[PDB]
């Protein structure tokens, strides 16, 4: 270079990169311990921006891009072990976003200023690699390989994310990127148990990632298909989209995933600060079509107590940025939590001010609808819908299954049983929704 050859004229700028095309920078200032992300200016007229609090006009302030990198980071541990192969500090989110940032979630790559990337290519992985992780976590860790952390997406349940093109799994490297999230169990079943729930809200006609369950060796493990990439075929290169959570839609700490952000602690019950339904809804403002964003959201809230998930908090529900809005993504991390009798369980998000899913009836549903403004008739219409069509659906998802063992069919079973009475549960009182006096 002809100018300043002191490292840090490199070192403290992530260019930011959409494919082929340099769309600003992040850049971080030593002194003041701050973050700024700045946007080129055919970028600014042409692009959107990296979340709906990191403006093109690059006001963006430090706490807010820190905040939308956190929750980049993985939330399992992936993120000790990328902590400890760096040697950084817990906070250094600025280097940890160098570390993961050739593949975030998204379609933004963070790449070193002047810095020559690492190699394009696949590393392979054969079965009996991922075998020997699953059955000893401690010698062989999941997240390393070749002495390397790989996680990076977030979720608190351990994964990778992988190239696969059908037949055989890799690491992308370089700027190749990761293409699916393999999901692997540390509860019964929880693979079988996605499994279903996802191909349901397919055969259901839902916007929803599309899932295979994989095998290595005798192991199970869910492959889910990024809705953030498209592999194009014919060659190799991978097209990124960019999404953000709801969380980061909001400008929200990933502290914030749970509307409940303190926890199940009675002491911090009524802190209710995280990502809620009125929040989510309030989203829906910024999308390309609002009133479709919401009906997408209130599909999503009914689904998920049919099916009993009471684990869709803020991080489970994303967006496409694009130039003229956002756009809900495809659903995901649709699972059956009811399932899991070893644990009470709260609703993420509240209904009503009700957090126990046993006890949402028709008042409830209907505040809830007065609440947000929406008209009762919506709730009532899609609830008795999907629930009326449910027992088709699961009998044909049913059908998809491959071969189970005796306490496997037991589980489908018993998940069979479960969702066919929430089902009548509901059906039982949702004409009731148009009549209540909230
Ligand atoms: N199909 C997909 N396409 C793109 N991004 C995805 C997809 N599925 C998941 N993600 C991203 O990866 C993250 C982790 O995936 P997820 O299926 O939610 O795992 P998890 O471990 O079960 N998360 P959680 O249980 O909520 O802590 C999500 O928060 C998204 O950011
Ligand atoms: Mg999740
Ligand atoms: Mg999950
Ligand atoms: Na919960």
């Amino acid at each position: 270079p002809r100018g300043s050859h002191m490292s840090t004229a490199k070192t403290l700028t992530l260019e930011m990169h959409l494919g082929d095309l340099m769309i600003g920078e992040l850049s971080f200032d030593a002194t003041a311990d701050t973050f700024a992300v700045h946007y080129t200016k055919d970028w600014q007229q042409s692009g959107f921006p990296l979340s709906p609090t990191i403006p093109l006009d690059g006001t963006g302030t430090s706490n807010q891009i820190s905040m939308f990198l956190v929750n980049l980071l993985p939330e399992n541990k992936g993120l000790d072990y990328l902590i400890e192969s760096l040697g950084v500090s817990k906070g250094n989110t600025f280097a940890l976003i160098r570390a993961i940032g050739l593949d975030t979630a998204g379609a933004i790559a963070f790449v070193p200023k002047g810095a020559l990337l690492p190699e394009t290519q696949l590393r392979p992985i054969k079965a009996e690699e991922v075998i020997q992780r699953i059955e000893d976590p401690t010698m062989w860790p999941m997240e390393i390989w070749d002495g390397k952390p790989r996680l990076s997406v977030a979720g608190v349940q351990p994964k990778l994310n992988l190239f696969y093109n059908g037949k055989e799994f890799a690491f992308a490297e370089g700027t190749l990127s990761s293409t699916h999230i393999v999901k692997f169990e540390k509860y019964h079943h929880l693979v079988i148990n996605e499994f279903i729930t996802m191909r349901l809200a397919k055969v259901l006609g839902m916007n929803v990632a599309n899932v295979d369950i994989v095998h290595f060796g005798r192991y199970k493990a869910l492959c889910v298909e990024r809705f953030d990439r498209r592999n194009i075929p014919g060659e190799q290169r991978v097209l990124r989209r960019h999404i953000v959570d709801s969380c980061q839609a909001l400008g929200f700490s990933v502290s914030k995933k749970y509307e409940r952000n303190f926890g199940t602690g009675r002491d911090v019950k009524d802190i209710r600060e995280g990502v809620s339904f009125n929040r989510l809804f309030s989203l829906a403002a910024k999308c390309r079509n609002p009133v479709a964003a919401k009906q997408d959201m209130l599909q999503w809230a009914l689904f998920n107590l049919l099916t009993g998930n009471a684990d869709a908090h803020g991080k489970n529900y994303s967006f496409f940025m694009t130039p003229s809005g956002m756009e809900p993504t495809p659903w995901y991390d649709l699972v059956s939590v009811d399932m899991y009798e070893d644990f009470e369980q709260q609703l993420a998000m509240a209904i009503d001010d009700e957090f126990d899913p046993n006890s949402i009836y028709a008042y409830q549903l209907a505040a809830f609808m007065d609440g947000l403004g929406l008209p009762r008739n919506l709730l009532i219409s899609n609830l008795t819908r999907i629930a009326r069509r449910i027992p088709q659906a699961i009998a044909e998802v049913i059908l998809m299954l491959p071969p189970l063992d005796e306490d496997e069919a037991s589980f489908v079973a018993h998940y069979k049983t479960q969702l066919l009475a929430r089902c009548e549960r509901y059906l039982g009182f949702v004409d009731e929704v148009r009549d209540v006096e909230v």
